[PDB]
């Protein structure tokens, strides 16, 4: 296998191929005559990356790195993941999606069209990898903040899958980004000459649903019923409907619904680690009961149940207010330490400023947001580093645990225990600064722990299909955690005793 | 052949693959669900290309296009070749070479090192294409204007090979860019951490020469003695020595020596088309007799001989002046229409300003340069569009004629008749504006003509090895001219009479 | 994929490729210009096959067919399987094994040597198929009747795997024949110059065992813990030891031990279908208690337990006699219908002649053998077609059920219910002739039923790992039954509405 | 490249792969654990080969060897070529052709049908090798002795190509056997259910001719005008017509016409080496002037011309008698040493018995035949080993010289000088026994010499296209002579100085 190795991003090491490797692979001459470690390659990529004057340019550099040398791509990511997550995934990935006609380099992923109904198995055969354990599929209809972007949203399952690997350690060769193109209702794309999608309105109803049914059937026929299928930015009602439809038939989840709710409940439990009270000692007023607070309320009721409180009064503790009409305030549209959750994305759609809370409540108010908020310079001297609830706290570790143990379905208990682990992740010195989530530089480790917990759950509820149940699940998950470290392409040469390998010259 | 087709730049058409082609190639799903002609792809590439604020960025866009979709790359080039020649080749390619550590995307070409002495055949085996008809090899030692750039000069044989295809129509799959890395004497690269080459001094003498001997031997052993081997920016003395060594042993030429001289003689003959006199009615004073004016003087003497004038007095007509000591003045360091040739590159190293000549000589002076010179606004009203002598007038057409007819060696007569054809290319209305060279937008056609002439010569002097000699050489060369038009990847399905293709069910 | 298709036996159809298929596969011209159905190909193969004057020649023809066109090979087999089972498998395969140095055509299978200890994963990587669901491994040490044949015994896992497909419908591409060469103690092979194996004595003890441990580990690391690993002709004590070692750690079984016992118990239960009594109404005297009657006695005790009779007296019903010291007599070394089982292979090592029993017992004696016995011409007029207990009644259907449902381990209950199904297979008109086993021409169907039963068991005892449990297991097993029918290699071409597939010419 | 190497007959060495080679090729485990030299493999093949009781069985063994391991196949052939020539080629190949429906193993060659008119380039693309330097094409219409065998005659270009390699040393990978199926007029094949060809009458006239024109055009378009195209057993008139048509347009010859004539003239000149006279001292009576003696007479006239005798009287020396009406008697239907040539094939169609000549002429008669004739036991004591004129004396060496030097056309002078070299090959002690041709065990050497002579001719008449003309043509031809010796598949690993190959860990 010669020149084709330098064209495979999973194999190509660039100038990190040693001379022995280049000679054994038949690629000597195709690479410049220098031999680099991955550290030097990282430094060179970083120099080229810091010369860009845009997040779009940085994104293009990272995507070219991904399609050249993906071990180096994930070395770039897993080195300062907090820096590259905004560029590879939201927010920058949404803007790149907005500008994919202009900035269309090599295409990545699988584009499955409504007009391919009946032939999705062949389209799956078109993907080069055959051992696919995770599929992130998007509709393109509700790209975060940007609305309908159909067939430009392909950067979302790609970017998100990068976070599967960067934050979780999921093997990138076992990941399949899919965009289901059923048309778009975005009028600017129907007229855009650079638009790469179907230029008609979105198909919906008994053709959309049958396309999705055939997609799930084809994916689990080719890759097995254990294939994790995550649904990306679908429309809200459509997303919830598909979640309820496929949740128990397949190994699917929706990170926008279940991951967001899990992060919110994680923040609430981390705040309880400060209020020193039980979840039963809390009454919750929600502010955005528009399918977003529904997941938070359900998972919070489930946590109240698990700590002992039966369903009815656990539901009595929730006061969901939206446009018609205490201890914890959560918005997605009296007490010593009130819990205020902004949880709204664009930093302008929000409930507070992380300084409004901390300067109005006299600083004795535990704030959390889904929007980036700089530290506080409160007059008394309290600093109050405010924590941000990233969805990357949930889906990488959950996906790693589900892929590791072949978990067949992802019930809500998985997400509750994920929230519990994320709550336990926060250090008391971080809680001293009002920080409700672990730092992103720890996400790998955090993911690992979550995976183990998820594994520990799935075996004790007969959900894990991997056999036999590993006695030590930490080392089993660690054996599946993908690392950006290069493999050795040198050939394992050994010999036999010099009487078995004797060439007979009879 | 599925996903690998989208990774082969010679095959990949991107969204220009039709649905039938995508289904037949097993690549359906890998491409966005839109179907474009090459015109729409060109418009999209041009939109992305005009958004760049640098020639380096434009160069990077074009090189990414080349390694994605090379039919589209050559469609971009052959559309307004005058615009993209400065970016793909000199001057911009030299600056990119200066910045190849920073801007190192996918590597192209073959890097053959002095330490590979004895194993060059294996390195040639490393190149994916087996039918190589043109090899542009560089040392990296005398990159135009930039000096020693060793192992950064790989962009020079790549860029130049692009001009082989864009300007000449040479098949890009039959072209092999080679950089011979023997070390570098550039001290800034020996310390540069981004440097991709050997970090020692240049090897020279009986090891350099044996490396070059083995390189020529290996190239003609793998690709045949008819393989055209062009020597790129070697050191001046080294370049001339290698030219004289390999000129009659192989199908080699040096475009810096022979191409430059041919362009200069072409300009001189085009100027004679204005002075209305014979070449014998001219006495030539040279100004830069430093191996650069030597080729011009030799080829000019050869032209004087061919028009009738024997060698001795033809040499008597040349007055080469440099630092120790009429009708035509040529510099590379009385009469009605004096011929002034600047021929110096950086527009600052030169002999005139194309306005100094035209305002001092009262406009009755035929000027030519190797430097870009804007038009003149002379007070009387004479405009005087000054022509520029590009090396792309010579090497593409000569290479096309040599590859077409399997010409075994390229004598100086080839370059003289190339200069004669280029002189004949200029229109009388262009000569009315003082323009000595055809416009670059015509280069393809010009190359074709040159090829035919070269072919016509090689057959009548028993130099063309292609058999049988085509009766109509224009259509034979046209059958080999590569075009950026996409091929059809659909399968030629036919049937037999429905008694021969009957399936026997005995 | 052109010429390589005609070299792949799983793909190559020979002259059964249609013209459309030949043109689409790029193989047109490589095949003679005739188009045959598989029926005509079968007739041609049969004509060539009936021209041979030896079972060795017939075997060579069938093995060449297997390595040319394996769909046609299995069409030949599954057509009159009773005729080709003696040639593909025992007895003829043993004689071919004896003569593999002389008759060494293309090698099939994987040869793993004791000197490969530590590198078995790479050797498994050497096998072209990656989806292996059944591995038949042999030591070569106890080839049936022939003794130690080490590294000539490779025809045994090959032949047996053929029966996996011919009799069971197991996919042949998911089958891997392995020979573990640890040397041989056969002195004639150590001196044989045609011998293809290690020419030293058998390795044994802590190196043999570690080689087997690494083999099981490597096979289940590459192909999954669900890979069925059948142990072939190992030495008796070695075979039983390995069975007990790996029985619960892996999905392994030994067909010589468990399959033989299952066939014997099947014959006993079929005979009970004639004696009209319960198994509790029988006392069993065995004659060959040398690890061969042990399995029969254990499985018979298990059947007595399952019908109601507790362990102690169920064991009291067994009288195993060998060299020191009624209703049923079984040998592997009073009542209305005595049951006499010869069960000994070479027709000379046996307990009766199938005529001795029927002429001495006055015909009222139910005889079964493991040796071929022609019908009886008893003086009264009773014909008494005597049945033969083939191991192919057990292992194909059990393997099909285990591969279908991903059964993790094969307990003895699987083999008991297999024996019960085989007993139920016999028709009452066949029991009227004293025939205790179904005819081999039914084996496919029989295998299917066994598979379903095995499946039905594994799900109700939480042994089947395939998910979800199919509601209709017959159609699920039928979907996995491999058939010799050719697939269509024509490409599924469809179109989009002629507005989505419109090529944009903007 | 793993398992595919064992499936490529040009690469596969079987058990001759060393352990290092098996590990480097990723084929370890696919081969039995023994390591053989080609001598041991030859001995094993010979043991299996001498166990056959038919020339048809021996032929099948050799063809299976050819499609398994072609270096070993040509080692078998080039070892005792006199023994295996009758089996690989005529006479046995004709009988195998008669029995190709019964004995149809793996197909070899390219079947191009009349119904493929217009698509022969695609069919040539179907052949796996791209560097084809020799094409033996047959019609199947005049298979030697057997008549029309259409599409069974494919064994003739295969067998003959084997002799290209075995006797000449032509590279087998550069050889392409083609059968042009235009139907058959053999009535037994039109009804034969095993027949693999077109079951209609032969196409002829303006469709046959256009198919042949497109075949020659396609072969020289894909493989170059230097591709040697030999026409095999075409019909006599058709063969001569095609020879005259394509002789000067392509590098074609007909071995049945020109090779036979060259062998006959070689025998005549060798006999002159006994009669001690000049060719001008001979008058020739022919007996079979039916297009077979025409070539002999033309080449003999050419030899008379070359020795000095002008055309007219040189033709006066020929007396061609057939059914209407001295020194040399030649049949294809006074003096001290009369020359009697039987030259008729089936030993029953002939002019003498090689004993009739030697017992009637009193032993002083130089006999030659085309039929095998055992030695003579003449009463006086003279032994008279009679020589046989094989066509393998001509076509292998001529083909080697034509492929070596890229000779563009094969004029009759090539065949005359071939006859002269073959005449010179005979030793005087062999001439003492009345043997007119060199022994076949020398054919390789003989071929070499012929090649050199042919090369020496083609350069001095400007027929050789290979450049540059090698100063020593013996060593140039020897560098192209293919040998059955195995290549080494081990990888050439070298290192750089341990400062150039230092991995930078900046």
């Amino acid at each position: 296998r010669g020149y084709d190795v330098t064209r495979n991003p999973h194999l190509n090491k660039g100038m990190a191929f040693t001379l022995e490797e280049r000679l054994q692979l038949g690629i000597h001459g195709l690479i410049p005559p220098c031999f680099l470690s991955q550290d030097v390659q990282l430094l060179r990529i970083m120099r080229y990356y810091e010369r860009q004057q845009s997040d779009l340019d940085k994104y293009i550099i990272l995507m070219t790195l991904q399609d050249r040398n993906e071990k180096l791509f994930y070395r770039v990511l897993t080195s300062d993941v907090e820096k590259f997550m905004p560029i590879v995934y939201t927010p920058t990935v949404g803007l790149a999606c907005q500008h994919y006609g202009l900035t269309f380099r090599r295409p990545r992923g699988l584009f499955i069209t409504i007009h391919d109904k009946g032939h999705l198995a062949t389209m799956l055969n078109s993907w080069p990898e055959d051992n696919i354990k995770a599929v992130v599929v998007t509709d393109g209809e509700r790209i975060l903040g940007l609305g309908d972007l159909g067939c430009y949203g392909m950067g979302i399952p790609v970017g998100k899958l990068a976070l599967y690997t960067a934050c979780g350690g999921v093997n990138p060769q076992q990941c399949l980004p899919v965009l289901l193109d059923v048309g778009t209702n975005n009028e600017e794309l129907l007229r855009d000459p650079l638009y790469i999608g179907l230029k008609h309105q979105r198909v919906h109803g008994k053709a959309y649903d049958d396309l999705l049914d055939e997609f799930m059937q084809a994916v689990t026929d080719k890759f097995g019923i254990n294939c994790l299928i995550q649904f990306e930015d679908f429309a809200n009602a459509n997303a919830f409907r598909l979640l309820n439809k496929y949740r128990n038939k397949y190994c699917m989840f929706n990170d926008d619904i279940q991951g967001t709710a899990s992060v919110a409940v994680a923040g609430i439990l981390a705040a309880l680690r400060i209020t020193k009270n039980k979840l039963s000692n809390h009454v919750f007023v929600f502010q955005g009961a528009g399918e977003a607070a529904m997941g938070i309320a359900h998972l919070l009721v489930m946590a109240l149940e698990k700590e002992g409180v039966p369903k009815a009064e656990a539901t009595r503790k929730i006061w969901m207010v939206d446009s018609k009409g205490p201890t914890a305030i959560i918005g997605v549209a009296f007490h010593e330490r009130p819990i205020i959750f902004a949880l709204s994305n664009p930093t302008s759609k929000a409930e507070c400023t992380a300084e409004k809370c901390y300067r109005v409540t006299e600083g004795r108010g535990i704030f959390a947001s889904g929007s980036p908020f700089k530290s506080v310079t409160l007059e008394d001297g309290k600093t109050f580093i405010p924590g941000q609830g990233n969805n990357a706290y949930v889906f990488p570790g959950v996906a790693l645990g589900v892929i590791a143990g072949g978990i067949r379905h992802i019930p809500d208990e998985i997400f509750l225990l994920t929230a519990e682990q994320i709550a336990q992740e926060v250090s008391e010195q971080h809680l001293s600064q009002g920080r409700l989530y672990p730092p992103l530089s720890t996400i790998r480790d955090v993911s690992l722990r979550i995976a183990i917990k998820v594994l520990d759950y799935a075996y004790k509820h007969n959900l894990a299909s991997y056999y036999p149940e590993p006695k030590d699940k930490e080392a089993f998950v660690r054996s599946l955690v993908y690392t950006p470290d290069y493999d050795s392409f040198t050939l394992d040469s050994y010999t036999w005793p010099k009487e078995a390998m004797n060439v007979q010259t009879v």
